[PDB]
């Protein structure tokens, strides 16, 4: 069950979120990527600022060295964060995300966010008010050092997270562009279901890849924790019973048959198990409508503490 | 490689087709079944009229007895006949086409045409001006004895075959309708991409299967030796030349990236297995459009003996 992406890469269409909230330790990591391996997923989603970078590797060349999979089979994204966005750190921080993970190659690497900030070892450098040092990187040299990582082998494909319309097009019309930006992961799911930036990102050939299909994780410290829950949505539990689904399906789902790239995480192996079941069924044309009626512009990760940086692409409309 | 069906049945999105041209002999349709089989295609698509039948059953049941693929992978189509539209007629000519096939259920069942013609052993009964016999029968009464063979299992699926926009509807609001149509086969090409009818289809949850995707077979009595030649579209070889690939693969991939379901026929070994080639690349969004381009309404297959049916479905728009 894979895609096609613009330079010619196959990806997963259903893949296994590598976060993890706080209050879990990093090692957990390894033990549900072992889990969804054995569960079938093939397509993982991590990032140097998750830190589970190293426990993830582990299982995955553990399911390999047993001969469960091949490397070949596994599609793998990391994400340079923030304090390496300048053109002559981000291949250095690929090569970190590849030790760590005792890799050759990812198979997709993406900027993590189109907002820079002070280069070091700390993720989230702030000052003495305790605000986060921001920093001022040209998102098109950064590119291009993307670009570089890939003409290197080090990545397969090269896209980006969290852009907006005009963030992409910044790109896209980049004098001298080699390769066109291969995704945009964004948030989405029926309370916010990116209509318009989806839209654009077709007629791109850019796939958009969606996080928080099932809400987010709630994560402390960027989740408002008194927003609604997403899976508690009425809505969701009737046509859950219509199709004889749950509410979790019903939302993956939605997103698949949007043609975008659903990326997902349970720190639990039953559901875990149960989101593989969403190739089992169809929601009907009338029902994606019905869907598409629960837009209601809620953004559960609006990186509320990136607020004032020149780049906080949540301002636009889309 | 498979859509999933409104009726909850799963389709592959490319199959085999087993009509052949008159110039060829009916037995030709067993080598090119066992050949596509071992290519890799699990869907074939039949009919009565085509008198195959029997042939690619006998090619179907020896790679079943063989071990090289399971009844219940391979997804086969068969349709009734102008003939036998009469709801008393229906059920015998699947039972009929069983026998030939020496199959228990086919997956797929479709009524091959909306224009009933005089019940008989003839397929093509003519008066003695050679004007075709016309019968009426009410394409609903049709409709419910297609219901009734899925509901005794003699197939898994029903729909229908050269059906108009009004057509379709009168189907789908008739009083006490059962199961909607699966799907709506029909021609379609670059030539004739059939926008309206496509969009349509999916509004209803109807899959639009497409014949004619390479042009057609141009069968004598059936298409004008004249016409243009499908692959000899320069716009195709440009594009051929462009991806490394064929005119032919761009024709099916076209097709494949607008929802369809497509099928394909080639007397050729070489091309049967190319033509499994189009699940391995993507046309770019921009290279779509362009395809969208060489819409001219150029229908291969009018049903021209047909012409002067109260049913002929191809005088409205769509
Ligand atoms: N690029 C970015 O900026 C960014 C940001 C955030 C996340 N991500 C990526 O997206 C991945 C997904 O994380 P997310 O935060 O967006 O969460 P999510 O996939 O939206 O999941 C949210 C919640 O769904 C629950 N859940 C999962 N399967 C379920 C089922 N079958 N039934 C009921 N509940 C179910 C989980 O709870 P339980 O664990 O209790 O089952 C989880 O807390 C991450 O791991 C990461 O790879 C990327
Ligand atoms: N329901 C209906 O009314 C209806 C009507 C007509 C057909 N059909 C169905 O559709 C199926 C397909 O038949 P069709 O007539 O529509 O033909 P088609 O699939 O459009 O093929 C047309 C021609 O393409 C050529 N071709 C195939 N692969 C090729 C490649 N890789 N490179 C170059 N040329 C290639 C073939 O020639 P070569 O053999 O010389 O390679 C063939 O004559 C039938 O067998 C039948 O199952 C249904
Ligand atoms: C919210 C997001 C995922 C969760 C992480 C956060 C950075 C700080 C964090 C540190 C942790 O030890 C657990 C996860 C998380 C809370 C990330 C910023 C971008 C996005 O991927
Ligand atoms: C054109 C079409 C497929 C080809 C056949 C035709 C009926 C007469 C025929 C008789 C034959 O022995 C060979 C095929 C064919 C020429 C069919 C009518 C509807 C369509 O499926």
């Amino acid at each position: 069950h894979c895609v096609i992406l613009n330079d010619g890469n196959f990806i997963p269409v259903l893949g296994f979120g590598t976060a993890l909230p706080l209050e879990c330790p990093k090692s957990k990591a390894k033990e549900l990527t072992k889990i969804a391996i054995d569960a079938g997923f093939h397509h993982f989603d991590s990032a140097s600022v998750y830190n589970t970078e190293d426990h993830v590797g582990e299982a995955i060349r553990s399911k390999i060295a047993d001969g469960t999979v091949r490397r070949e089979d596994i599609f793998y994204t990391s994400k340079v964060w923030c304090t390496s966005l300048h053109p002559e750190l981000v291949r250095a921080s690929l090569e970190r995300s590849l030790q760590k993970l005792q890799f050759d190659y990812v198979d997709l690497y993406l900027i993590h966010y189109p907002m820079a900030l002070k280069p070091g070892e700390e993720n989230f450098p702030v000052d003495e008010h305790g605000k986060l040092i921001f920093d001022r990187v040209d998102l098109c040299a950064t590119w291009e050092a993307m670009e570089k990582c890939k003409d290197a082998g080090l990545t397969k494909s090269i896209g980006v997270s969290n852009f907006n319309y005009r963030q992409l097009e910044m790109i896209l019309n980049k004098p001298g562009l080699k390769y066109k930006p291969v995704c945009n992961q964004v948030e989405c799911h029926p309370y916010l279901n990116q209509m318009k930036l989806l839209d654009f990102c077709k007629s791109k050939d850019i796939v958009l890849v969606a996080y928080g299909v099932l809400g987010t994780q709630r994560y402390g410290g960027w989740v408002d924790q008194n927003s609604p829950v997403l899976l508690d949505e009425p809505v969701l539990g009737s046509m859950a019973k219509k199709y004889n689904r749950t509410p979790a399906l019903i939302a993956l789902r939605y997103q698949l048959q949007r043609g975008i790239v659903v990326l997902n995480t349970s720190l639990k192996e039953e559901r875990i198990k149960e989101n593989m079941q969403v190739f089992e069924f169809q929601l009907s044309s009338e029902d994606m409508k019905v869907l598409d009626g629960l837009n209601r512009n809620m953004r559960y990760i609006p990186a509320a503490i990136f607020k004032g940086h020149p780049n906080w692409p949540f301002l636009d409309e889309y």
